């Protein structure tokens, strides 16, 4: 029916139109999306519409990749938020890295349920 994992994916990895994707963007959205207790070490948000991202799950915008993942054909505007300061607890200071590249996800039932973070490390 519903997919709580696709819902979690959106919360953790999707931001439709961010505007300025600087450090303070990261600090605000990381707190907003509930990722600051403890501070998530690295988290990347995808921008634009959701139908492009879903389409990574189909032949449309994706290919099978590695053990059980999928890799997009199209590039996406992304913003990676990376923790600095060696303390895992708030306040969480983030460095933003805007990117434009293809993304790796895992899908269930045609829906993204996981973002592979490693390609942004």
């Amino acid at each position: 029916q519903d997919n709580s994992r696709y819902t979690h994916f959106l919360t953790q990895h999707y931001d439709a139109k961010p505007q300025g994707r600087d450090d303070r963007y990261c600090e605000s959205i990381m707190r907003r999306r509930g990722l600051t207790s403890p501070c998530k070490d690295i988290n990347t948000f995808i921008h634009g519409n959701k139908r492009s991202i879903k389409a990574i799950c189909e032949n449309k915008n994706g290919n099978p990749h590695r053990e059980n993942l999928r890799i997009s054909k199209s590039s996406f505007q992304v913003t990676t938020c990376k923790l600095h300061g060696g303390s895992p607890w708030p306040p969480c200071q983030y460095r933003a890295t805007a990117g434009f590249r293809n993304v790796v996800v895992a899908c269930e039932n045609g829906l993204p349920v996981h973002l592979d973070q490693s390609i942004f490390r």
